[PDB]
């Protein structure tokens, strides 16, 4: 007797006709099309959001395990967190720090040579440089990025107010840190520079430290609460001390408003790379200019790097006229190649060949002539050292560590700081010093979590057959003392797309779920990701997207068949592209799943191109307005494939979405929740929408909101699957 669902107005006439290769045309009905109108523009959308919000709150709050979860999460989340040390041109190391339950990581610094005094029981040490929590009253304003002037006197930084893809760029002196005395709701100590209407932090200082390049868009009233396509990306140069109105236009392309464009300077500041993107594929239109020839503006001598739309190019470094690129040019797994700007017609020369069995994730220069490569092989990271001059192998480092690495250190430094993490390791900072034949490794600092004994857990590697017989890898994290007797709950997380690998990643909350509910945490490395190189992505996109859903369903069947999980206690979870996975799998195999968690899900696979950044995803999903693509998209589009109610028991489903979410428009969740509640008015399992009116994502917003969302998710799974919380 948790019902009834709040009513939702239907438009029974609303339909769009799509061209179809098989059927000539298909008229598709959308009775909830009015919920495409943003919250702030429609009283109907407002009434839907408020009624669904209130309904979900009432259901979630009637479970006593919700408060129990909130308390469990507050205790366990209260641990000291930090990044590796990042060396900067002002002669300081910078590091992120959280004392425990602050919304945003704070930026601390220490004089190079004094770093052995930081991150102790006494506290972070060094000096507090920047506290993003001070920027807002709610802790929802976040640092989107930062870059120091080459001179080391200035610091350019991005702030997004409500966690949307809108930010302003500020500048402050490196002599002007945030003082501890200062209170919330202000950014004291900044210079007057304010760069508005930015949607991504790609910022390059000129070597004269007089100004920086940036990308911006036309102004927008509904600041991240609109859902119009993101259009008319422009490159500008800002001179320090000038109003944004004086900024010089570097590039615009009015013919192609859907293109995204940015510039990047080589570390020397001599060469500028222009890159335009027309979709989510790893392909660019690229141009190089030599800043020793040009004054900044629309009068720069742009040179051809390579034919457009064949490859992506990222700067690794430069040596005079030679530029080092990480590129996928005739190499889908990426490689390192050099360009001589003095011989453009010779094109690119291979320095490090493509590895046919490993995705090259990053390439960086250290100790003058050591090339550090991070490879993704078999769904985890490997570090290889190469000679910059010859490309000759100089050996592996951190081979004994299975997980992922974040590498800090510049070409002029003999040292790197490497943050290692996995499903079981929250964060170990190693220091590595390059030598002639071998280096020196030391453990600098390790994150400890008082609230949880990590030795109680194990991560295994299994391989399971998908529907088509493809062998898929899965990671299984679990408590060592849990019996595989077919009674355990599972939390099964998937994404499957955009060459994004699900690599070993530390999540405290997930391990608390495993301990408290005696549960298994399953990460199937399904197609669409880069776990087995770029071909793994190709086998899970466009007309092969169904492979992703089949891989995920087969993972669940395997866990049940091999007694890892109860048939009655499978919870699946996914976000963004992961939401196509959760909603498709719920439609295609509702009987496998007891609980489905969808975070900012993409669900309407016909209408996705019409909103914010959606048109770029046509490279991944296909173009719904193309007759050939329409047929394979329409087969799985979860919004259009909700099972007929008479012979399906739909799982319990909880949808998270945000008001400022301009990445995936909330309308996806709005319409699907409306449709599910309409199809299954009597459940028996509830379909709920949990909305945050004050963020545009679910990480790097207020700790209060994050705790409540997690307490809602875990308490909802507990209720839906009939679980008891263990001490
Ligand atoms: C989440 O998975 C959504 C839905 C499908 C793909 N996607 C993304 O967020 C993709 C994947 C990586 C980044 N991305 C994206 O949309 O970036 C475009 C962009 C957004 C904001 C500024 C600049 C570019």
């Amino acid at each position: 007797g948790w019902g009834p669902y709040p009513p939702v107005e239907r438009d029974e006439t609303s339909a769009i006709t799509y061209s179809s290769k098989l059927h000539g045309s298909v008229t598709v009905r959308d009775p909830y099309s009015q919920l495409e109108v943003p919250f702030e523009d429609s009283e109907e959308t407002k009434a839907f959001v408020h009624s669904q919000r209130k309904f979900a709150r009432t259901y979630l709050d009637e479970n006593p395990d919700r408060e129990a979860w909130l308390e469990t999460l507050k205790k366990s989340w209260n641990y000291r967190r930090f990044s590796a040390l990042k060396p900067e041109s002002d002669g300081h190391y910078y590091f992120e720090y959280n004392d425990g339950l602050q919304s945003q990581l704070s930026l601390y610094r220490v004089r190079m040579g004094e770093e052995d005094t930081v991150l102790t029981e006494s506290g972070p040490g060094g000096e507090l440089f920047f506290n993003p929590n001070l920027l807002s009253l709610d802790g929802n304003a976040a640092l989107t990025g930062f870059v120091m002037s080459p001179c080391g006197n200035y610091w350019a930084y991005g702030v997004s107010e409500h966690g949307s893809d809108w930010m302003s760029i500020y500048v402050r002196k490196t002599s002007s840190p945030h003082l501890p005395s200062q209170e919330r709701g202000k950014d004291p100590g900044r210079m007057n520079d304010k760069i508005r209407h930015v949607r991504f932090f790609i910022v390059s200082w000129t070597s004269d430290s007089k100004g920086f390049f940036y990308s911006r868009y036309p102004p927008e009233d509904d600041e991240g609460k609109g859902n119009a396509p993101a259009m008319n990306c422009m490159v500008y140069y800002h001179r320090i001390g000038e109003d944004q109105e004086s900024d010089v236009l570097v590039h615009e392309d009015p013919e192609h408003p859907f293109w995204i464009s940015s510039v990047q300077l080589t570390p020397s500041g001599r060469y500028i790379l222009f890159a335009a993107s027309r979709d989510a594929s790893h392909t660019q239109l690229v141009k190089i200019a030599d800043l020793h020839e040009n004054d900044i503006g629309t009068n720069m001598k742009w040179k051809n790097l390579h034919d457009p739309w064949e490859a992506r190019f990222t700067i690794v470094g430069d040596e005079g006229s030679k530029i080092y690129f990480m590129t996928n040019l005739k190499a889908k797994n990426y490689k390192v190649a050099t360009f001589d700007a003095n011989h453009p017609d010779e094109g690119l020369t291979t320095l490090i060949a493509e590895d046919p069995n490993a995705f090259l994730v990053s390439a960086s220069i250290h100790a003058q002539d050591k090339l550090l490569l991070v490879y993704l092989r078999n769904a985890s990271h490997e570090i290889h050292i190469r000679d910059l001059t010859t490309g000759k192998p100089l050996g592996r480092i951190f081979e004994d560590l299975l997980g992922q690495f974040m590498v800090s250190g510049r070409r002029q430094d003999n040292d790197i700081f490497v943050l290692f993490s996995s499903f079981l390791s929250p964060g170990t900072v190693y220091r590595y010093t390059f030598g002639e034949e071998k280096g020196y490794r030391s453990l600098f600092r390790a994150i400890s979590i008082p609230g949880l004994n990590l030795d109680d857990f194990m991560t295994e590697s299994v391989f399971y057959p998908s529907k088509d017989g493809t062998s898929v890898h899965m990671f299984i994290t679990r408590p060592k003392d849990v019996l595989l007797d077919g009674t355990s709950p599972v939390l099964q997380y998937g994404y499957g797309g955009f060459s994004l690998a699900m690599l070993p990643t530390f999540s405290l909350s997930t391990l608390l779920f495993c301990k408290i509910y005696r549960a298994i945490y399953a990460i199937p490395n399904i197609r669409g990701g880069s776990e087995y190189g770029e071909s793994w992505h190709r086998e899970g996109m466009l007309d092969k997207k169904q492979n992703v859903f089949d891989d995920f369903n087969a993972a669940t069947e395997w866990l049940i068949a091999n007694k890892y999980a109860s048939k009655d206690r499978i919870a699946i979870r996914g976000g963004s592209n992961g939401g196509v996975l959760t909603t498709a799998c719920a439609n295609q195999a509702p009987g496998l799943y007891r609980c489905v968690i969808t975070i900012e899900g993409i669900i309407d696979m016909l209408r996705f191109p019409k909103f914010t950044f959606g048109a770029s995803w046509r490279s991944e999903y296909g173009d719904p307005e193309d007759p050939e693509d329409f047929d394979f998209i329409f087969k799985y589009s979860p919004y259009h494939n909700i099972p007929p109610p008479g012979d399906t028991v739909m799982p319990a489903m909880l949808f998270f979405t945000a008001a400022y979410d301009d990445r995936v428009s909330p309308l996806h969740t709005f319409k699907h929740v409306a449709a599910l509640q309409h199809n299954f008015p009597k459940g028996p399992n509830p379909c709920l929408m949990r909305i945050d009116l004050n963020s545009g994502h679910f990480a790097g917003k207020s700790t209060q909101e994050m705790l409540e969302e997690t307490a809602d998710e875990y308490s909802f799974i507990g209720k839906s699957m009939g679980l008891t919380m263990q001490t």
